[PDB]
């Protein structure tokens, strides 16, 4: 949880919605095709001419010591590649990139990669599941794309937590706060639907879904003792 | 919930993790690169050489009076071609769309899409918020993706439900079967964390995550009376 800059390799729709969701930060976006400017300009970004498998072009985007690295690029071949260049530079740096096939998913992780994620799969999921109904669908696309009514939400458990020590049963967050918890995190484990006798901790990151007024009520639930 | 044929118009990977979850089904895949062929076909399908924005080649595909029409092209622009081609043979078979641009999601509806699902949105998103977790990314990717530990589910509920008229509070699912509730589903409108007062009707459609035994319990909970 620092606040440095974001360096962000190649350009997609993905890169684009990502972006919006960092408008409010210093981030670097390293592209060869120079049309893009433009877009990452009017967006508050900064723009770096070049190309992310070159380690040179890597290097004055400033992903070393950068908060995280986002890669995806035309091909999974190219974020591979762009990777390496990027533990070349920095082997600690945090690395997310975008894995457009399953069997890539490994090799992506083992050039590098801290977190992987695959769209295609995800898509095609979704697909063939709204042959019939689009609940499941409706439900995904309102949550994590258009965040409409509800969205899904990472709350760290601040030292001197009032849950601090409580059991998820005791903690009751659902029907006090109408958040639905859906895991927590610890040492980047993820238990997703953790047994009523388990006690949190601080540091912990309760992960729940809700409405932004519900995630609001938690966030004071969660508050340390004063 | 009707069990006729499945119509994919275009390749490509969300195309071929789709075509693995319909792995026991009719279905019919349209394309005009011939390459993909020997996919198709190592994988239960039809192919058909054709182009999905060419009302005859749809046709050919079978998609009048098919259960539903699978779109995904190499543009928001061909997607929407073919759609109102699809309209044009069948304007009641159900469409299902894969949106790159969010800006696109509105016009495939207005041409007839039934349901839209925007990946890179989707992705974009889950990147933006990975920068220093990925629990929220861990949760996604493994029931959406890689359905590992948990998976989502619909739980369609018959006429003579033991829920039947049961509201949500006293049915206590997910204390029962273990199994998160995460909404009901009833004429294509979806509650995402309905009330604990609601209570439910046999043609509704739960949507919940769990694993495959919770969501087996599940099932033998809204089972009917004998």
């Amino acid at each position: 949880a620092k606040s440095r800059h974001v360096v962000i390799c190649g350009w997609s729709e993905s890169t684009l919605e990502c972006l919006r969701e960092l408008r409010g930060s210093e981030v670097f976006v390293l592209a060869e095709d120079e049309n893009v400017r433009k877009k990452v300009l009017r967006s508050g970004a900064n723009f770096v001419h070049g190309d992310p498998t070159r380690v040179s072009d890597l290097e004055k985007a400033n992903v070393r010591g950068a908060r995280a690295v986002i890669v995806d690029l035309e091909s999974d071949s190219e974020t591979i590649h762009c990777i390496l260049g990027i533990r070349k530079i920095d082997e600690s740096v945090r690395i997310i990139a975008e894995a457009e096939r399953y069997e890539n998913i490994e090799q992506l992780r083992m050039a590098g990669a801290d977190q992987v994620i695959s769209p295609f799969v995800i898509s095609g999921r979704l697909m063939s599941r709204s042959i019939d109904d689009g609940y499941e669908a409706m439900f995904v696309q309102d949550v994590l794309a258009e965040e409409s009514t509800r969205r899904m939400v990472e709350v760290p458990i601040p030292e001197g937590s009032k849950l601090e020590g409580v059991s998820v049963l005791d903690a009751d967050i659902h029907d006090v706060t109408g958040v639905i918890i859906i895991g927590v995190g610890r040492g980047d484990e993820l238990i997703i639907d953790p047994p009523r006798d388990y006690s949190f901790r601080a540091g912990d990151i309760i992960l729940g879904i809700g409405k932004p007024e519900e995630i609001e009520r938690l966030k004071n639930y969660i508050s340390a003792l004063v």
